[PDB]
């Protein structure tokens, strides 16, 4: 019985040197992401809504235009909700589908349902339109290097992360609770006797509530702590090389501190099934959290730009690209 599912415990990154770091920094464009990936997503897109459909089309389109051999799958399913049975659609973009191991980046693309209030519409800019755009920008910026790809990359855009009313065990995490169970009962790689797609998930990097100023991401899990340390190292070096904007070490994003409690999010269904998680959600949450003010106007551009650089370097180093 092959011990490949254990390979992740020993996987080491291939650290980029100063020269490569400058390249990655210059290779990403916050303005291009802002206009081409982010703005089309700043629309009402709760599950089953026209916006949900448009958002889904936008995401698939932005991925399809890239050179890398991305395989797109739409995981659609029904589920009971406080408003009765409804349909949901997770978006999965994978490189090298039969690859045994995959580094996974994820976020939810649905927006929390809110009736219009004083002609204002909830669009969840940080929750999670920006994370979506960051994943798209990463796909675009690293496109050439990803084109060269038994460890590959996968992107998951969850639907129904938000509760229709207020959070409850049965009302929230629709897409993730469903996809986790599905992947767990799916043999991987094709033809395997006793390993699933979850055994293939090296690490789940979940981006959420990103885009507000001064975010502080805590080190939530010990079995992914070494990777959290890598993000710190990366932030530190990009900073020392003067590759970040309006950034100070005192105000670093990845700080040396744990967080006991549990935060409900798309990683739960995976974590409770043994998947290693690197949860990139800030604590505290953005002030505008679940507010009509969680819009474009309250986003911090340079902060998002800095994070794209940090994340892209993290992915390349993990993938040895
Ligand atoms: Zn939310």
């Amino acid at each position: 019985a092959s011990a490949w599912p254990e390979e992740k415990n020993y996987h080491q990154p291939a650290i980029l040197n100063s020269s490569a770091l400058r390249q990655i920094a210059e290779g990403t464009s916050i303005s291009e992401m802002w206009q081409n990936d982010l703005q089309p997503l700043l629309i009402e897109r709760y599950p089953g809504s026209p916006g949900s459909y448009a958002a889904r089309q936008h995401i698939m389109q932005r991925i399809q235009r890239l050179q890398a051999d991305w395989v797109l799958e739409i995981d659609t399913f029904l589920s009971q909700t406080p408003y009765g049975y409804r349909s949901f659609s997770n978006i999965i973009s994978t490189l090298n589908p039969t690859a045994k191991r995959h580094l996974v980046l994820a976020c939810h693309y649905d927006s929390k349902y809110f009736s219009h209030w004083n002609n204002r519409v909830f669009v969840g800019a940080t929750d999670s339109a920006v994370p979506c755009a960051m994943m798209l920008e990463l796909a675009r910026a690293l496109d050439k290097k990803l084109l060269s790809l038994d460890l590959s990359l996968q992107l998951i855009f969850f639907d129904g992360e938000e509760a229709f009313l207020h959070w409850s065990p049965q009302d929230s995490l629709y897409g993730s609770r469903h996809l986790a169970a599905k992947m767990a009962s799916t043999p991987h790689p094709p033809g395997a006797r006793g390993t699933s797609q979850l055994h293939g998930m090296d690490l789940l990097v979940l981006l959420d509530l990103i885009g507000a100023p001064n975010p502080t991401f805590p080190n939530f899990f010990p079995n992914s702590a070494r990777w959290f340390e890598r993000l710190q190292a990366i932030e530190h070096e990009l900073h020392e090389l003067g590759l970040l904007k309006d950034h100070s070490l005192e105000g670093r994003y990845f700080q040396n501190y744990s967080y006991g409690g549990v935060i409900q999010d798309d990683h739960i269904p995976f974590l409770r099934r043994g998947v290693p998680v690197l949860h990139l959600i800030p604590s505290p949450f953005p002030e505008v959290w679940h507010t009509m003010d969680d819009n474009e106007e309250n986003l911090d551009e340079s902060t998002i730009d800095n994070l794209n650089k940090i994340l892209q370097v993290f992915v390349l180093e993990y993938l040895h690209l």
